[PDB]
């Protein structure tokens, strides 16, 4: 089975997901003096007041704090997106060290991780239909350094300890995520997909300009989760990223100058 370990990971996929070479992969290398800022381009609209979270999972990839997506509680739109994206989860991808763990890059600039904040249009009417579609859905991507901590992100951060392996999962109710986003919405965007397999090519991507940045202890504990099931031997959950992928015939748009 995929994974990101020497015999399983990201050059491997390709074999049983032959899209993994396809024309619109995810992630990219963001040039951003290649970027072309787009005037066209609409601030973006996050509306998570009534966001509802659920639970919390280790999925023996990431991470995922789940959302009831069951109405239109949390939504993404405008930004380069028509119509309304509805987030069904959010979770991470990060390094063994500061120095690599982001999916995308910026001018090849890797940071400590990545946020990625998912969502499915409404118009496919569930995140499963969504998938087989061009533009079904929007992931919003934020990148992580390390410095001072993010207080928003903590009680993630604590309830680390109780999903350390595959397959655990824990109530996760009234987690707010406006508490990881950066000050600033600005953004890149292009047409990508999925970067875990399936690798799906139905992500409209919004990659923020501004990182949150994270403390070193907050990073750390990301790093003591596992891979590995209960009762296996103790694979650590780091270097969870798939690498940059070709741009091929994309071109990123800037919504800033
Ligand atoms: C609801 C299921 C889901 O969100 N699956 C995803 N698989 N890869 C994703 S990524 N790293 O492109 O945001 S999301
Ligand atoms: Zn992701």
């Amino acid at each position: 089975h995929w994974g990101y370990g020497k015999h399983n990971g990201p050059e491997h996929w390709h074999k049983d997901f032959p899209i993994a070479k396809g024309e619109r992969q995810s992630p990219v290398d963001i040039d951003t003096h290649t970027a072309k800022y787009d005037p066209s381009l609409k601030p973006l609209s996050v509306s998570y007041d009534q966001a509802t979270s659920l639970r919390i999972l280790n999925n023996g990839h990431a991470f995922n704090v789940e959302f009831d997506d069951s109405q239109d509680k949390a939504v993404l739109k405008g930004g380069p997106l028509d119509g309304t994206y509805r987030l069904i989860q959010f979770h991470f991808h990060w390094g063994s060290l500061d120095g690599q763990g982001s999916e995308h890059t910026v001018d090849k600039k890797k940071y400590a991780a990545e946020l990625h904040l998912v969502h499915w249009n409404t118009k496919y009417g569930d995140f499963g239909k969504a998938v087989q579609q061009p533009d079904g859905l929007a992931v919003l991507g934020i990148f992580l350094k390390v410095g001072s901590a993010k207080p928003g992100l903590q009680k993630v951060v604590d309830v680390l300890d109780s999903i350390k392996t595959k397959g655990k999962s824990a109530d996760f109710t009234n987690f707010d995520p406006r508490g990881l986003l950066p000050e600033s919405l600005d953004y890149w965007t292009y047409p990508g997909s999925l970067t875990t397999p399936p690798l799906l090519e139905c992500v409209t991507w919004i990659v923020l300009k501004e990182p949150i940045s994270v403390s070193s202890e907050q990073v750390l504990k990301f790093r003591k989760l596992n891979f590995n099931g209960e009762g296996e031997p103790e694979e650590l959950m780091v270097d969870n990223w798939r690498p940059a992928q070709p741009l091929k015939n994309r071109q990123i748009k800037a919504s800033f100058k």
